[PDB]
């Protein structure tokens, strides 16, 4: 049966909804009420083929900070709940995607301990109306519930829109890749220590 | 049905005839009229599974320069046929060969927009008789007619024939990857936007 | 009779359509959704005296980015489906032009081999409300359809709008230049290998 | 039927005795006399699929060394006559594996040629008590003998034991998907020249 | 009537012929034993509309340096000719020309001066069989004998093929402007000191 | 009985034939299809008092590349059977030669396991026909079939013939010496560990 996490989490800051797929069909269904953000998560379905199903609200009058956090805590869990044992799985995921000029080289192992490396250098404060260090702190809000150890490398770039997502392309390829079922491993478990957990 | 582009251009430089084959069994043939650039076109077959023929004659007594450009063109605008509207493939590639002490990364993207970046240091300017300024102006002229975003990285390398073949080599393997089926997309147009063009 | 080239180009992102005589009187007619790219679009037409017909509409909200581009992609599409066969004309222009303390040359070869060089140094991000990174990107995918060899040289300038609109101005002149009748070459194609082309 | 190879190698210093099947499923059975490179085997096995079975005893009052290098030779032999012809495999694999903030790339060539490319900089000199000194020559020592080309390059990293342990990830990532059979090669040799040799 | 120059030009290290129509249709017939010359000089003829006719021999298995040098000197000595008092000329050309990444500014004044600046810096030592050296030697000779001021500045270029060749076509298209009537002057000699003289 | 080591090595690149008598009297009978490297090969006999015998041909009109490499290959490979168990042996070798100016350091032992240490720098990139990087390559290959630890060291030089061939004395002396019978040691093998091999 398909693997599939489903979030729901409100503060007095934002109310937030999450359903993903694993094992989807890139279905594309994101309104987080941060348009740049919807069109990265679309990527993630496009080019990762999850069902992404994201509702969100939130104090944006105040920065779309908190908004944005609280999504990708809320996709992180909902990841974590999808994979549950991580029995069967790649477990790694490495991939390095173009967007024109740019280039991002995204590693990622579904490790249960998190951990985000990043270096990208954004050279425009806003990409429309969206904050680029907002990008940073997605990723790093993510890995914190999923229990993720992601890199995240910028190879080239200029544009930011382009930077931004082509790191979203190579995320959801890695992410992808170590979601998916190891063809040769049985069902086991993928860790030498018997167990792969958040604690 | 076999993914087959044929392309015939004739100029007062040059004369050339491609076919490409992108669900090959890498058959090799290739001449060109620069003995270096056939074997490197042999590596595209072997390592990339395309069929790869390849007939060039021109102007050699000036330079390798139009016969190199002109079949990297050629060879281009045959990708861009076979590819067509690019349904149900897995658009990205990405690969790092080595050989021998060389090193090289290739990430490309079927996009339908050119783009090249490059960054090899051919320590010779001859390899044989092959002018090696010649390597980086096949692939741009490559990416410019197939629409293919490209990105060439020298992570190490000192012998100029192993820095060139390990370029072609990861090229070739990046290449068919992102020709090749994605199993599970569906035959859909793998972008986010409906379409991938060339315009 | 006046070389009219027209594209029509739709996405999920944006919806274009695009008319250019290149034997114009300068009738300005662009509304792209994005105000600043509109004044820019009628210096093209003002100093050019190209006949300029843009629409376009598109996901404003996420970014001027894909609407930018697409205005470009289906002006080059345009320039070169007006341009034809190529026979006939200057090819070449050169062109620097200020605008008060800004000082921009703009140099370019109409060859079908598409080409970027460029050096503008915007110093702040937005102008009015464009994202000034646009810039570059919308000269880069009008070369790529148009199939341009472009150089854009910034010689002076510190006031964003005097430089983006001198890029513009001396763009203008320049494409006016290149595009107009040679008067003495008898209808010839202006190459010596007997053709231009994109392919 | 499975490639299974099979050596022993006794000196005055060690004795080494190594099974490893190409076609495995995991099977971790590594007991060297060192530890931490027990546990570095098992990776071998759990992440690249390979049935590892090694013992070794040696002159470890005098130095991990001799066991540490006997052992990595003995595993390239063993490698070398389970490849034998290497006709119908990948031949190449390039995997980056993450262990927390330590992130190595490995890629690998299966081509007869020995090379090591490697810059690994492990901040302390003893993990437990195995000399890291001994990570580099474990690898060159199985490259020598199994006729691999092999780069490591250490793209993050602080604590000793991720990165080594990052680095076996890796590269059993990087190995097992050179080792693994071409889908669409159809059996022939993965060369250009018509054969793959150590000599 | 036209302008046409001819000049015979022997030594015991080379035979030269050549003759120019400053009014010509662009005819190219140059043969000078040295291929890529060839090449560039029908770039003089393509882009300037000079008629062109060269032919030479000489000692080119000591170097081309003396035909190289020789076939500049002549045809320095034919523009000379041609141009007689300079009644009636624009007098100046400026014209800055690309290919692809290679950008040559080049500026001219037929003042009966000899003067070459030159900044070239062209990156490899041969062009197909042609010394890069012999490019600014080649219009150095040319001033020397036509009395002409000439300036040559590299704005950008990596390819020594599209750098020489784009010298050429700036050359050709300023060395035309120059050359060609001034519509306004009529037929006054262009200097307040009421002479044009190489002496 | 003559220590005697034969090698007969095709693929579709190059065919090459070796035969080398460790206890020759430095018979000189060297034709690879590379004029200079049959020079050097003749030094290798001169002074080393090897019977060098060589024959090749190969793939020269794309590089001389693959020729170079393959007898280097195949020589390496003569010596290893040539040296068998490598009882009673010097087992090292230890020369500096000069040529002129040049002055080239060879340390060398034949330990069973390949390593070449090289810091060359040769100041031209072809020396004839011969391109100088593959000096480097034909050690390194050699190094690796034979099982041999050799040090280059460029001590001092300037000509590039002067270097490669006090290169060529000094490596032939060195290894003479390795080779030869070492009076002392009543026939045992020269290691503390009881035996030498290439595995
Ligand atoms: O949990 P796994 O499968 O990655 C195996 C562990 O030994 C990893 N590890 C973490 N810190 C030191 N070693
Ligand atoms: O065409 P695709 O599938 O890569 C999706 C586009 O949004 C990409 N893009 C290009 N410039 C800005 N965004
Ligand atoms: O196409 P044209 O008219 O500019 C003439 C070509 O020779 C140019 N060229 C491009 N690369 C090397 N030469
Ligand atoms: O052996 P392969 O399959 O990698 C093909 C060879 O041409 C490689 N090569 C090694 N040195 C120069 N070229
Ligand atoms: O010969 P012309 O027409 O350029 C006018 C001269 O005054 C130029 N000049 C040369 N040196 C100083 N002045
Ligand atoms: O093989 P031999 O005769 O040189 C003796 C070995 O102990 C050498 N050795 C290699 N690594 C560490 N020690
Ligand atoms: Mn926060
Ligand atoms: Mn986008
Ligand atoms: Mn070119
Ligand atoms: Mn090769
Ligand atoms: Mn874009
Ligand atoms: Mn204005
Ligand atoms: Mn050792
Ligand atoms: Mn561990
Ligand atoms: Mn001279
Ligand atoms: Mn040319
Ligand atoms: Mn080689
Ligand atoms: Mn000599």
């Amino acid at each position: 049966s398909a693997r599939i996490g489903e979030v729901k989490r409100e503060t007095k800051e934002t109310n937030v909804s999450v359903k993903i797929n694993l094992d989807g069909h890139g279905v594309s269904d994101s309104s987080t009420g941060i348009p740049f953000l919807d069109h990265m998560l679309d990527q993630l379905a496009s080019h990762g083929l999850f069902d992404v199903h994201v509702r969100a609200t939130g104090d944006t009058h105040i920065d779309d900070h908190h908004t944005n956090e609280d999504v990708a805590l809320a996709i992180g869990t909902a990841l974590l709940k999808a994979l549950g044992e991580r029995k069967g799985i790649n477990r790694f995921g490495d991939f390095t995607a173009p967007l024109d000029e740019a280039l991002i080289h995204v590693s990622l192992d579904l490790s249960g301990r998190p951990y985000l490396g990043y270096n990208l250098e954004i050279p425009t404060q806003r990409v429309g109306t969206y904050d680029t260090q907002l990008v940073e702190h997605f990723f790093q809000s993510l890995v914190n519930t999923s229990g993720m150890t992601l890199h995240i490398r910028q190879l080239a770039g200029k544009n930011s829109h382009h930077i931004i997502e082509a790191t979203f392309k190579a995320f959801a390829r890695a992410l992808r890749q170590a979601t998916e079922s190891d063809p040769r491993r049985g069902g086991t478990i993928p860790s030498s220590k018997g167990v792969l957990s958040r604690s």
